[PDB]
């Protein structure tokens, strides 16, 4: 009955990591009630793909679907750019919708990434921050997580990819650690994953010996 | 007639790696050569579907056949210990044989990784040697490669695992790089691949300046 | 059913450190149990010697023996390179299996002998590991050994030699020692044994003491 598909292209985390699979969502939204079920195909640059479940017939607490269709996407197909259409194939529709999504498409650039130790004046704050400068990558594609004695930290907030001067694409992760731990010899590094990167991964530590 | 069997697991870097298919490998050698085909189904609990990829023979400089077949391994079933389609089942061989290969098990162990500069000995020598020393990982699958800035440095050689006192494995790496890079200052880090590790990764980094 | 025979070559310590013995060790196995004939004709440079140890032979589960007969040489035999070809004759295998056994030929390489400290993240654990880089020899042949003030220090364990990029080997020595004995004040040495080296034995000290 006339849908709308929002895309969603798979994390990079997900893109640039093994233990977590990749995935590409074609939500639909406000489909008719007279077909629930929405049969989706996975064009794979036109080309059939099976498998590829599907949520089954949810439904808001208005009389509307949110099905949602994910394919189990390999991590080399998505870093080589192959384009996905999650053409609509149901069986009593309008005209098919074609929404296209792959890789952002150019000359990867390898991310530059900078530690900066807080100000002097977030010493007086009880909880300082710790600033990962992510710049250079052209791809916005990127996961930029902390950890501190190889164990992850949750207590981080990443800006979005914001576009430089020069084409490329920039970013700052926030460690908000306490003073306790900074001013002891606490090691915390970002890490930071990207396509363009030498085994799709790097590390910056910051260890208050930075500046000294 | 049947042949000598012999099976290699897959690589350690292509398992915790986006960029490398893993792969198992079922080289056989004195195969018989009136009967060239040799069977490759093999479930991981015994025959339920056909998904191998057959690689062509290999011929030996006189009359002894070898017949190759690798298979993409995916990333996270090797890490649960799973059998794969690489079975040795000649026409010829009126009894197949069933050679069981899996990822090795028990409690995993997150290795610690330190980067040593080199000795004040080496200093008189035109090039100076880095040794990554990672201790405590229990599973022996590890890649240690090394790099600078951004780009890999392939003049290394590490050292196969060691079985340490307490279970786990130990192994060094020593990057042989020229005097001139240290002293100037450069960065070298190595990075380790790890299934026990966070993200699989971790990197230390190693300069003139590491602990004076 | 047919004889398989392996050769122990003698270890590298004791036929580069007087107070042990070398053992040119020949253990033939998977002999027949109903052939209680054997020969120990060990050809040393052609010529047979009546020092051969003859023992009583090794009952494993099936009907076969293991018959191993030792032999011992003085340490300058080996270290020349002489053969050790041992004439094992018997009703089973109508053919003698010879076993040539001798000293890896080639140019040998004085090995560089490193004492690496701690890394500064070691430091933080309880036990921390003493690294010896004993790299630049080419006969594989070698012993490294740890101690602190004449007394052994068994808590160690060494990489196999590995093959350098020059043709040459290396390898590494770790001693496992406790914190409070590193930071006290100890000195730790690693003895290395190697036919290349003056008086066929080297040591470098290892104890807390900083550079400049």
């Amino acid at each position: 009955g006339g849908p709308s598909v929002f895309l969603f292209p798979p994390k990079p985390k997900d893109t640039l990591m093994i233990s977590r699979t990749p995935e590409v969502t074609c939500v639909v939204v406000d489909v008719s009630h007279e077909d629930p079920e929405v049969k989706f195909n996975w064009y794979v640059d036109g080309v059939e793909v099976h498998n590829a479940k599907t949520k089954p017939r949810e439904e808001q607490y208005n009389s509307t679907y949110r099905v949602v269709s994910v394919l189990t996407v390999l991590h080399q197909d998505w870093l080589n750019g192959k384009e996905y259409k999650c053409k609509v194939s149901n069986k009593a529709l309008p005209a098919p919708i074609e929404k296209t999504i792959s890789k952002a498409k150019g000359q990867p650039r390898e991310p530059q990434v900078y530690t900066l130790p807080p100000s002097r004046d977030e010493l007086t704050k009880n909880q300082v921050s710790l600033t990962c400068l992510v710049k250079g990558f052209y791809p916005s594609d990127i996961a930029v997580e902390w950890e501190s004695n190889g164990q992850p930290e949750n207590n981080y907030k990443t800006t979005p990819p914001v576009l430089d001067s020069d084409g490329s694409f920039f970013l700052y992760s926030k460690l908000t650690v306490d003073k306790s731990r900074w001013q002891q010899g606490n090691v915390f590094s970002c890490s930071v994953m990207h396509e363009a990167l030498h085994n799709h991964y790097t590390q910056k530590s910051l260890d208050k010996s930075t500046g000294k």
